[PDB]
C-alpha cells in the first residue's frame, strides 16, 4: 500500500461529513482503513467517491456479536474514528474506556460539532450551525445582504476533518514516546475558530471590523474580489501588494494618475466603479490571456465542469477520472513515499476476513 | 512544553498566510518552533498573535553567516517550513538537497499556492486566485451575483496550512519506520480540491450542479441558509434531515400541510418566502431561546464581538483573553497530553542562544 501512512490501521464508525473525510485522507496517504456500517443501510457497491481507499464491513453494534467483532478489530488497530453525538459510543460498549481495556495504544478520535460537553453538546447541527456561533458565518457575504454559507468547507472540512487528522497524527507521534494512545476531541466549533485565527489577530490590532463586506479579504477591497466580464463570466483579483496591483492596472489599460490611491478606502466606491467598467469591457478569456505569467493576481473563475481543461490543473495531475466524474488526487505530495491513485469503493467484506488478514 | 508534540523541533522561514498558520498549530500542540525572519522587518515585539508559541530570530539568509547559522538550526531540527515561490530556498542554498546534506532526517515542508512545477508555478497569487482555478470560488455566493470570497479560509488555511500539517505529521510517522525524512509539497490548489471532495463526489452522482445558489449546501436550499430576523440580525438554519426540518416548522408555527415539500426544488422560492416571513416576525435572540435544546438546527449568527458572551463558547473555553482581545485556544484537544494556553509572541532572541539550548 503506497504512501507515508503505510501500515497505519484505522477503524471508522460510519457517519457523515468530517468523519469520512478524515478517513478518506488517511486512506489516500496509504493507511489501512476499515469502515463498519449498519446492515440496516448497505445496497451494494457505494456511489460515494468519498468512500474510496476503504474496506467496508457490516455489523449491528446493538447486538452482542456485533459489539464484540468490532471490539476485536479495534484491539488490532491504531486508530478509531467516530462522529456520533457524545454518549453514543459509550452506550454501544465502544467508548474510550472500553476501548482502552482492549488496546491502550489506540488513538480514540471523536469528531463533533459542539464538543463532548456543554449546553449544545446534544443538539443536532450541521456545518452552517457550528460556524454561526463563532463569528465566521457573519463575516462571509456582501455587506448589503444576509450572510452566505461557504458551502460546508469551513466547519466540516477545514475546521473539522483536518483538525481530526492533525490530532490523530500528533497523537501517533506522542505514542512513539509514551507507548500509549489517548482521546482526541475534535470539535468543528473549535477547529474553525483556529482556522480563522488571522481575523482574530487582525481584529485585535484594528485591521479587521465586524462589518460584513468592509475588509481587505472579504470582498470589500476593490483589489481583492471578483469582477464580471463582458461575457457574464468572472475573474478573480487578489492584487494586494502594490507592485502586483500596478501590474494589474497596466494590463487593464488604466493609468494610475487617473485613479484614486489603492488603499484610500474613502474612495473605494470610485476605484471599484473604475475597475468594474474596465473588467466589463472584455471577456474572461481575454483577461486570462493578457494576465497569464503575470504577477497581476488576476485569474479566471472556473466552474467545476471547466476545471479539467485548465493547463496547470492537467499538468500537475491535480485530478483523476473515475466513473463519470473527475475527483481530486491525494494531497499533499511526498517525494519518496508517494501516494497512489485512490482505489474506488469496493463491495462489502466479511468482518472475519479482515480479522484474519490483520492476523 | 505541554502537548502531544512536545520536543518536535521546527524551523520556520518567515512568510505570510499558510506557512505561519501551520507553524502556529505545531507550536500550539507543544512543538519547539523557531522562526527565522529577516532583520529588514523586525521592529519591536510582534503584534501578530499568529506568531504565538514561537522563538523569533533574525538572519540575513543572503549573508554567508546567516546561511551557515540557519543550516546549523536545520541540522538540529525535525521539520523545516518554507512558503516562498519555488526556486527561492534553492538559490539561498537552503534547498531540500542542501538540507539533506546536514540532516537526512529533516521533513522538508514546502507551502505554495500553485505547486512546485507547472505553468503557473512562478506566478504571484493569493487565496482568491488558487480557489478561482479549481471550481471552488465559482460555487460560493448568491446565484444572481458575482462570487464572493469566503475570506481566505479555504485556500490559505483549510486547503493550505492544514494539508501542510497533515503532510508534516504523516511524514514523521513514515520516518519512524524508515529512518529518513522527505519533501512535502503542499499546494493550496490541491489541498483545497481535496477539501471540497464532497462536491466532486456529489456532482458525479448528479446531486450537485455548477449553477451557483441552486444546491443543498450553497445557500440555495431554504432549509440550509441564513434568515434575517425582526431586529436585522440573523439565524442559521441547517435542518437537512426531515425530522429536524419538521421540528423547525413546529417551532416557527408552520403547519407542514400548507407548505411545499421540503425537497421540491422547483418550489424552493415559494418555500423560502414562507420561512422568510416566519423568521422575520421575531428577533434573533427569541429564536435562539425557542430552539435551545432543539434538534431543529437553528442557531443565532453571532458577530465576532458577541462570541465571548455565548454560554457554549465560554464553558468549553474555545477562546482565551490576550493582547487586544480574544484568540482561539488550541485545537483539537488531547485527554492525556493536553495543550496549554499559547505563549504570546517572544522578543527577538539570538540564533546562537537557540543553538546552545538545542545542543
Ligand atoms: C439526509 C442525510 C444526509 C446528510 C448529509 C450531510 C453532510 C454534510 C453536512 C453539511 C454536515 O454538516 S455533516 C456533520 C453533522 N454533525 C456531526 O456529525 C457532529 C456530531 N454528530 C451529530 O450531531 C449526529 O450524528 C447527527 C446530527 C449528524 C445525526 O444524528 P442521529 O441520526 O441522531 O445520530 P446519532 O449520532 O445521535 O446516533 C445514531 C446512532 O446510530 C446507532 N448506530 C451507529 N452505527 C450503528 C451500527 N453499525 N449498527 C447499529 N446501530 C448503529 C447508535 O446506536 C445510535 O443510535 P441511538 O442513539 O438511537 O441509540
Ligand atoms: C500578514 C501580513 C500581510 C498579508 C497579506 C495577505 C495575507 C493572506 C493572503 C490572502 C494570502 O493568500 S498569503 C498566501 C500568498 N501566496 C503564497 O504564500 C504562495 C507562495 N508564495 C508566493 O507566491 C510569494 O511568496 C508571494 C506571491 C506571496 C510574494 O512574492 P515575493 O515577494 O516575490 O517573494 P518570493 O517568495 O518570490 O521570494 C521573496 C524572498 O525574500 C527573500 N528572503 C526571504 N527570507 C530572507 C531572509 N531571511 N533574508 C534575506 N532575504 C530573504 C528571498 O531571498 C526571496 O527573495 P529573491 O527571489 O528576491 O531572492
Amino acid at each position: 500500500m503506497a504512501g507515508p501512512l503505510s501500515g497505519l490501521r484505522v477503524v471508522e464508525l460510519a457517519g457523515i461529513g468530517p468523519g469520512p473525510h478524515a478517513a478518506m485522507i488517511l486512506g489516500d496517504l496509504g493507511a489501512d482503513v476499515v469502515r463498519i456500517d449498519r446492515p440496516s443501510s448497505v445496497d451494494g457497491i457505494s456511489r460515494d467517491a468519498m468512500l474510496r481507499n476503504r474496506r467496508i464491513v457490516t455489523a449491528d453494534l446493538k447486538s452482542d456479536q456485533g459489539l464484540e467483532l468490532a471490539l476485536k478489530l479495534i484491539a488490532k488497530a491504531d486508530v478509531l474514528i467516530e462522529g456520533y453525538r457524545p454518549g453514543v459510543t459509550e452506550r454501544l460498549g465502544l467508548g474510550p474506556e472500553e476501548c482502552a481495556k482492549v488496546n491502550d495504544r489506540l488513538i480514540y478520535a471523536r469528531m463533533t460539532g459542539w464538543g463532548q460537553t456543554g449546553p449544545r453538546s446534544q443538539q443536532a447541527g450541521h456545518d452552517i450551525n457550528y460556524i454561526s456561533l463563532n463569528g465566521i458565518l457573519h463575516a462571509i457575504g456582501r455587506g448589503d445582504e444576509r450572510p452566505v454559507p461557504p458551502l460546508n468547507l469551513v466547519g466540516d472540512f477545514g475546521g473539522g476533518s483536518m483538525f481530526l487528522l492533525v490530532g490523530i497524527l500528533a497523537a501517533l507521534w506522542e505514542r512513539q514516546s509514551s507507548g500509549k494512545g489517548q482521546v482526541v476531541d475534535a470539535a468543528m466549533v473549535d477547529g474553525s475558530s483556529v482556522l480563522i485565527q488571522m481575523m482574530w489577530a487582525m481584529r485585535a490590532t484594528g485591521m479587521w471590523t465586524d462589518t460584513r463586506g468592509a475588509n481587505m479579504l472579504d470582498g470589500g477591497a476593490p483589489y481583492y474580489d471578483t469582477y464580471e466580464c463582458a461575457d457574464g463570466r468572472y475573474v478573480a483579483v487578489g492584487a494586494i501588494e502594490p507592485q502586483f496591483y500596478a501590474a494589474m492596472l497596466a494590463g487593464l489599460g488604466l493609468d494610475a494618475a487617473e485613479l484614486p490611491p489603492q488603499n484610500d478606502r474613502a474612495r473605494w466606491p470610485e476605484l471599484r466603479a473604475l475597475l468594474t467598467e474596465a473588467f466589463a469591457s472584455h471577456d474572461r478569456d481575454h483577461w486570462g490571456a493578457v494576465f497569464a505569467n503575470s504577477d497581476a493576481c488576476v485569474t479566471p473563475v472556473l466552474a467545476f465542469g471547466e476545471v479539467h481543461n485548465e493547463p496547470h490543473i492537467i499538468e500537475r495531475n491535480t485530478f483523476y477520472e473515475a466513473n463519470g466524474g473527475w475527483q481530486p488526487m491525494p494531497a499533499p505530495r511526498f517525494s519518496r513515499t508517494a501516494s497512489s491513485q485512490p482505489r474506488p469503493p469496493a463491495a462489502t467484506i466479511d468482518i472475519e476476513a479482515v480479522l484474519t488478514d490483520w492476523d
